[PDB]
């Protein structure tokens, strides 16, 4: 790196001995090195951009974010001084950048990337990062600007090309999005290997058909990025037993399980009851998830809080949940009933963790028609009799029979969690 300046070339040794102090984990000496340096010589992009290094690293051991908003300011400072080397400058700049990132001044990180690309014209790689930028504040078409300027002059860069198929899928163009996305991956370009992109191309290709895409969730796994071709939640605890498919008896919960199918009818007539007198709480599920259709749930339970409101509505059934904090208490968890009309069809896709099971009480089951599939397993609900899976695999669902199916959703925390770990896990 071009790093020394002719203004602060001539301290080395002194700038030096100040990297040192940092380098040896002493930067409480090294920040208040430097920052004599400042005094001592003002004028030092080098005696400068330091000040900011140590107090960068400063607010990464003292975890502080006031502390990094000062090393953000003074990355800054960098580039007013004057006769800086390019080399410096570009470095002070990311990083502030970065940091800004880090912190949540998405605007502010937009502003210095837009920065950075006016003063290095040629810098692709700038540009590749400013559309980031613009992703990460919502302005997708300016973020499509940015890498369309990168592949014209830059036809074969993967990382310009991910994310490209990125905001096609994301303006609704799923088909046009998915070879962006394969030759970004397999490029290999820095930046492409990522369990983002691998995500979209699959679900992208599950969602004109294409069977190709188990192969794609296939080498994320072997590149690490799902648990398997079938678990691919995100947020998972190791060690976990991992199987699509559940029995009562094998999770534990087994007085749960005999609660939930011996009073069914009374759980299925206080949900019956909200849908003819307050249709309005059943609130219509991920539209995103949502292929076509009519599919809507009623939630009593979401993230170990108990919906005040809802159980007025279902007031017995509230109270039968109470005896049976594995569900209750599922931090990571939902209870909640859930109704498909005909002509519903769910995209394949899984939860977002492996530390919770998926039980499914059937309430109002038609004779024909409504079958789920979990991992390479297709099943159907039984009124008054519970289903449990991983809903960490792939789950997929369809509802072509002639009326409404209900039913009432119940997770519990993955038994082999210990108690230390429940409470402590964040929802
Ligand atoms: O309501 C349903 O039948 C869909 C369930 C589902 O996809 C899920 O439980 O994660």
């Amino acid at each position: 790196p071009k790093l020394l300046n002719k203004f602060d070339k001539t301290i080395k040794a002194e700038l030096d001995a100040a990297e040192k102090l940092r380098k040896r984990g002493k930067i409480e000496e090294a920040v208040n090195a430097f920052k004599e340096l400042v005094r001592k010589y003002p004028q030092s992009p080098r005696a400068r951009y330091g000040k900011a290094q140590c107090e960068d690293d400063l607010a990464e051991k003292r975890r502080s974010n006031e502390v990094l908003r000062g090393a953000i300011e003074t990355y800054q400072e960098v580039a007013s001084l004057p006769d800086v080397p390019a080399d410096l400058l570009k470095l002070s700049l990311k990083r502030r950048s970065d940091r800004q990132q880090f912190l949540g001044h998405m605007r502010g990180s937009l502003l210095t990337l837009q920065r950075l690309v006016q003063l290095f014209p040629n810098d692709t790689s700038l540009k590749n990062d400013l559309g980031v930028g613009y992703l990460l504040i919502g302005d997708n078409d300016n973020a499509k600007k940015v890498y369309e300027e990168v592949l014209s002059v830059t036809p074969n860069d993967g990382f310009a090309k991910v994310h490209y198929g990125f905001i096609l899928k994301a303006q609704n163009k799923i088909a046009e999005s998915i070879p962006y996305l394969k030759e970004g991956i397999e490029s290999g370009d820095p930046g492409t290997d990522d369990g983002r992109f691998y995500f979209h191309l699959g679900d992208a290709m599950q969602r004109v058909g294409n069977k190709e895409a188990y192969k794609w969730y296939e080498l994320g796994h072997k590149r690490g990025h799902f648990a398997s071709v079938w678990q691919r939640s995100l947020y998972n605890v190791n060690g976990l037993k991992a199987q699509p498919w559940w029995t009562p008896k094998e999770t534990g919960y087994t007085e749960l399980v005999k609660s939930l199918e011996r009073n069914w009818k009374l759980i299925r007539d206080e949900g019956l009851a909200v849908m003819d007198k307050a249709k309005g709480l059943f609130l219509p599920e991920d539209e995103n998830l949502r292929e076509k259709g009519d599919w809507s749930q009623f939630t009593l339970w979401q993230q170990g809080r108990r919906n005040e409101n809802a159980c007025k509505g279902a007031p017995k059934t509230c109270t039968l949940l109470e005896k049976f904090p594995e569900t209750t208490g599922c931090r990571r968890g939902q209870i909640k009933y859930s109704i498909m009309h005909p002509g519903t069809h769910v995209w394949p896709h899984t939860g977002p963790t492996n530390c919770r099971l998926r039980m499914h009480l059937g309430l109002v089951i038609p004779k024909e028609g409504c079958k789920i599939r979990c991992a390479n397993e297709t099943k159907t609900w039984e009124e008054g009799k519970v289903l449990i899976f991983d809903d960490s695999f792939e789950h997929e669902v369809w509802q072509d029979a002639s009326s409404f199916r209900l039913i009432f959703i119940v997770d519990v925390w993955h038994p082999e969690l210990t108690p230390q770990q429940r409470r402590s896990l964040p929802a």
